[PDB]
């Protein structure tokens, strides 16, 4: 029927980002000299990747088998499938990526305008939203169609119990292990790209401008190539990953609470239960959020081919919100029409959220979309150079580096606020409109156009990548200054997207903590009414505890990313100081300098770090909960949701604000001081210190706490008695 | 019968704080050239805390009308009670500074030992410390006998309604108007005294050492005498009065708890009123004998032999207080509480138990801070060798020290919450938050200590003495940043438990007479999967890092201010650099006093205000909500910044000490060291302590207030 024709969209995505492909491959290169450095960046890029996916995977083997011996096999392999979907995505945009950098250089390069250099940059960017989006809902259908409607999943939908005395409902496990599967690989290939890219970064641009005085990824620095590898490999592919991660987030948690409210609303009469909800309205319930995705992915692709075809403009924010408002607006309609059609007349909604009928997902859902549309507005005013708080952090520039560490954090920490007011009253409206479900689905609709959200913030690395390569070949300076608009633009369309996971990422955890206390559910006691089940009460010393370690935990996760950011950081200026005082010629420019240092330098520590970080968010909801019970979980997971939502909201916002004031300030905008003035070197201080809290810790903590939490909703049901105190 | 021995030590601690005055007054300063100084220092100091006092006092009468007001009088005589105590603390710890820290240099100076200077030093630091607790003790005890015991609010403990409809426990609410003017009083001080250090701070290092190559606290930098003033006002008054905000606020959430238990525990009352009034009078008496422990640690530790490693000898001061403090306490338990319904699950001893935690946990907290703080350990030294890789290295590697750190400290406070409360419910939660404090006397002493130190250092370097001098001023501040960070790590535990038994308070004082019957396990009651208070924790995070990122604010506008005036005096006025002119200190002291007193007022008014707005506009879970989200944010950038701040300070000094092999103060490292330092030095002087300040403030108006949009509520 019309099932099909939405099953098939995610098809048509990928499709379409092969054709994207194709168009951009069949675009024409640069220069020689720029063939070369976009292979040195290329190799860099490829090996690095091959070497992470290589790790994520077996390390993805080894808790697939695990997922599978501890409860069903289907969970084992929906957990593979979504890590192949996420580790396909970031793959796939990064081989586009590596090969659309030159195209974009060499367009702003022939045509001296930005409409051509942003039109490709565009084009490799909807490459990878596409594949993202395609991605997250081919393996979803995929899992909904096999699990689901093939082995019948979602016709029993009950609670049963496996071997280990786990308490589990069918289809909700197998979404669960997917969800898993999906962030796992996407916290695996953010922490290791961001390592990378980060420390590669910090090095080379301190070095360089503070102390050697040469110009923004000059040849003459041998860290400029093993940036651009990072920006590649940390920029893209754990982008795309960590995006993927969020619709399958959003969708899942969405697909878990309704498959767990049917046999849950039950009224015991007599020992005998009935059902207060008939299954249909529950399965229509649980197709919903994947048709809401298709709807999202379908508007998606057309605002990103009326952007493509359009006619190129000067002001690239005014093409990218002109796709993202075209999608928003098609995804509310047609998912209007959605809402109204398929829930039509289910009987059972009023008995659980839903209080104005059919249409009350919908509008959680519109709220999501407006939500985050307000946190990408805050962003811009945040993070571009064109507001009050970027070009106050850029005149405090002038009064010393401590001004600008300072003047930096405190936007940063302001910034906190208004997003989070946006996210508090959604998730106020969400629940007014239909429970939890809404939640989750507001949760989701925040990201029903994921594939222009992807898209619009992929486009910056790009840019950024064809300015390295125009000053690595030494070029025209209208290019460097194309290349450098494209990147402001790119960074505040950065802050846009984290702005828009983290926010998704609040609401699917409030719809997780509702699927938690669900999941304590056991057979025994299948009859006690939700409203008092859904109860975590905050006066139970060991919650509020459990809400102290999780803030704690988060804190201490984003401290440890940072520390092994800066150990290759400090690494590689060691390594340059060295190459610098020992190449002859080299600041001349009459020799070669060896990039392969830093590279193997990044690569090294990367490698080694990206371990720890997903080992710790899948086990630290065991072993606390072993420890103490499934109440100090609980505040355990609150507190991560609080930490993690503050400290990424402050990291988003405070790293583009430093990272646009360097780059307003290299425009010359700054009165009287240039490039290379001690302000510029301020700046570039504070962009380094902004670098590893904007590219790291603020991603990873989102993925972080969808992580725990789905760990958590999993394996509640053991420690819930099996605890030691 | 002994009650009156008890209620007499208060004045004993405030007569031996003056006595520690009169001995270290008594003491030789040093030559015209540093009474000079003292005396310039000491004018700024006693003029801006003069200014400062005063608004605070205007305002403070002004909120006690509102209390009295919206709420019983006796709420509003009670603020104004505790505003004059804890403003009086802080006055008398800071004059005291402002005469000890030239005492402090000349003895350093002439005995060319750390043993002389540090026992001056260390006297002034009990002086202090013996000021807060007595004027704490003495002002709560005063409260206790008139309104508890003279009036006799102790004896109803029932559950009242007034006018504007407020349910209230009558000595619950003037324990509470107490609490809450202490807390407000630190607050403005705080905020105030920290603007004005910080931004002086940050002027005179950034210009002097980064470009005009000075060293620390040079006379040609025309801001060292107003950084000074600034380690005297907000370093010092601000110190005593958070300190003295966060005693009282532990002991006030116990009495408070203990007299709401009354009334809610019913069937017929589960609770014989005796044992209210005597759970509620034990903190008072566990506070004393605190007080008690703390005088006479204090006593051993300046009677003992002196010796050269200072940190050693606070440490067995803060040992031998800790462990007078328990024996005697453990004895106090045992005879005057000579329970099962509510809490206690082992008896009479129950409580004290919990207390033990407390000072534990603060001991092992101290152990932490001194891990991470002091240059003789792994990370602070590990950061003073980053320091060789560039400004930006140290940046990071301090906000990933800070962000570890955060750890240990948490899981202290979460295995003490967990293992009090097995041991006595919230009674003994909120009595083991008190028993961190117990000590208090001791614990303000050391941490006033480091000031005293930080100006003798100053005034030593501004009259160009000895370098030996030099060197005895620089370990002794190294000792004191680790002090102070062990007391921020303090305040911070003690607020963390005195929080979270007041959101019992305050599930408690919705209770109405109408609905006087509910059993107590339904009313304890806050569930977290209430949309509200999930939306309300979000936001309460929120505000919290609004508040600190506005406090960084206030401190940069005035630090840009007087980095401008500096360059502007270092470029027009002839000779300044070369030596010959004489600066303009009284432009800085101008600029960091306006810009102090302006921004000093909005951070006192907020933290009153967010929970009313908030209650009104969402119920009371939204409230809830809030308290928790603003509770959790604040203790970790609490903890994050003091450790921070103290990595920083102390990697800069160890760096200053020439442990850095090859590299000296003029090199690279130093002024990426120092760039560390400024960065540090607002996020660890303002922000930190006012959070607690906030926290205890916010969560004491909403158990106040709780009762009106409970139900008044607009959603
Ligand atoms: N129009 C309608 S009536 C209706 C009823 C139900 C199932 N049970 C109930 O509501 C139910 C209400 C109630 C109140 C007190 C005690 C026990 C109760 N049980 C589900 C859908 C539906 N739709
Ligand atoms: N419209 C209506 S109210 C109503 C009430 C009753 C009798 N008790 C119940 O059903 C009932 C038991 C139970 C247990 C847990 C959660 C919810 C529950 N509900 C039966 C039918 C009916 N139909
Ligand atoms: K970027
Ligand atoms: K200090
Ligand atoms: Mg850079
Ligand atoms: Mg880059
Ligand atoms: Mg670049
Ligand atoms: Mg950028
Ligand atoms: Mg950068
Ligand atoms: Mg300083
Ligand atoms: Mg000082
Ligand atoms: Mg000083
Ligand atoms: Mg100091
Ligand atoms: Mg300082
Ligand atoms: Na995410
Ligand atoms: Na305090």
């Amino acid at each position: 029927y019309v099932a099909a024709l939405f099953f098939l969209i995610p098809l048509v995505a990928l499709g379409f980002a092969a054709a994207n492909f194709a168009a951009v491959v069949r675009k024409p290169e640069g220069t020689e000299r720029m063939k070369e450095i976009s292979s040195y960046i290329r190799s860099g890029a490829d090996s690095f990747l091959a070497h992470e996916t290589k790790a994520i995977f077996k390390v993805a083997i080894v808790i697939a088998i695990l997922l599978m011996i501890f409860t069903t096999w289907q969970t084992g392999v929906a957990f593979l499938l979504g890590a192949v979907m996420s580790a396909s995505a970031g793959i796939v945009g990064m081989k586009m990526a590596t090969r659309a950098n030159v195209r974009v250089a060499e367009a702003a390069r022939t045509t001296k305008k930005i409409g051509p250099a942003l039109k490709v940059a565009y084009q490799g960017g909807s490459v990878m939203g596409l594949s993202v989006g395609g991605f997250a809902l081919l393996g979803l259908v995929l899992v909904y169609l096999i699990f689901g409607k093939w082995m019948g999943q979602v016709d029993n939908l009950n609670i049963y119990t496996n071997w280990l005395g786990i308490n589990f409902v069918p289809f909700a496990m197998t979404v669960s292990g997917y969800a898993l599967g999906c962030s796992i690989i996407a916290m695996f290939d953010r922490v290791g790209g961001g390592v990378y890219t980060k420390a590669a970064d910090m090095a080379a641009d301190l070095v360089g401008k503070t102390e050697l005085n040469l110009p923004e990824d000059d040849p003459r620095n041998p860290a400029t190539i093993a940036d651009n590898v990072g920006d590649n490999v940390g920029d893209v592919a754990g982008l795309g990953a960590d995006l993927l991660e969020s619709f399958v987030g959003a969708i899942v948690s969405s697909i878990i609470l309704a498959s767990y409210m049917f046999p849950i609303y039950v009224q015991k009469i007599g020992e005998n239960l009935v059902h207060q909800v008939p299954k249909e309205t529950i399965q229509a319930l649980i197709s919903y959020p994947i048709f809401f995705a298709l709807v999202g992915l379908g508007c998606s692709m057309l605002g990103i081919l009326y952007v493509i075809v359009k006619k190129p403009s000067d002001n690239p924010q005014r093409e990218l919100n002109i796709s993202l408002w075209t999608s928003a607006l098609l995804t509310v309609v047609l998912t209007a029409f959605l809402t109204y059609f398929y829930l039509k007349d289910l009987q059972g909604l009023d008995v659980l959220g839903f209080r104005f009928g059919a249409i009350s997902p919908w509008f959680s859902a519109i709220i999501g979309i407006f939500s985050g549309i307000l946190i990408g507005f805050w962003a811009e005013y945040y993070t571009s150079y064109r507001y009050k708080p970027t070009q106050f952090l850029g005149k405090s520039s002038i009064e010393g580096t401590g001004m600008v560490i300072s003047n930096g954090l405190s936007l940063g920490m302001k910034s906190v606020f208004p997003p989070t007011l946006t996210l508090v009253l959604g998730i106020l409206f969400a629940d007014y409109f239909a429970g939890l479900y809404g939640v989750a689905i507001a949760a989701l609709g925040m990201l029903s156009f994921v594939a222009t959200s992807v898209s619009v913030d992929s486009y910056g690395p790009i840019a950024d990548n064809a300015g390295g390569i125009s000053e690595m070949c030494e070029l025209d300076p209208e290019v460097r200054k194309i290349t450098d608009h494209l990147d402001a633009v790119g960074n505040t369309t950065a802050a846009i997207g984290k702005g828009f996971a983290i926010g998704s990422a609040i609401f699917a955890a409030l719809s997780l903590f509702a699927s938690y206390m669900f999941s304590q559910i056991s057979p025994s006691d299948i009859g006690k009414p939700p409203s008092l089940v859904l109860l975590l009460n905050m006066l139970d010393a060991r919650v509020i505890a459990g809400a102290l370690l999780g803030a704690a935990i988060t804190y201490y996760f984003s401290g440890y990313l940072i520390s092994a950011v800066t150990k290759a950081a400090m690494k590689m200026v060691d390594e340059i100081r060295r190459q610098a005082r020992e190449i002859p010629g080299l600041l001349e420019g009459k020799a070669k300098p060896d990039y392969n240092r830093c590279i193997e330098i990044t690569s090294d520590n990367a490698l080694k770090q990206m371990g720890y970080p997903a080992f710790i968010a899948i086990l630290t909801p065991l072993v606390t909960g072993f420890l103490l019970g499934a109440e100090f979980v609980g505040g355990v997971l609150i507190g991560t949701v609080l930490s993690g939502a503050m400290l990424a909201i402050l990291t988003a916002n405070s790293g583009g604000a430093w990272d646009n004031a360097k780059k307003y300030l290299e425009a010359g905008n700054l009165e009287g001081y240039g490039k290379g003035s001690e302000p510029h070197k301020a700046l570039v201080i504070g962009d380094t210190v902004g670098d590893p809290l904007k590219d790291t810790v603020g991603p990873s903590l989102d993925i972080l706490i969808k992580i725990m939490s789905v760990v958590s909703v999993i394996a509640v049901s053991i420690f819930k008695h099996v605890h030691l105190f």
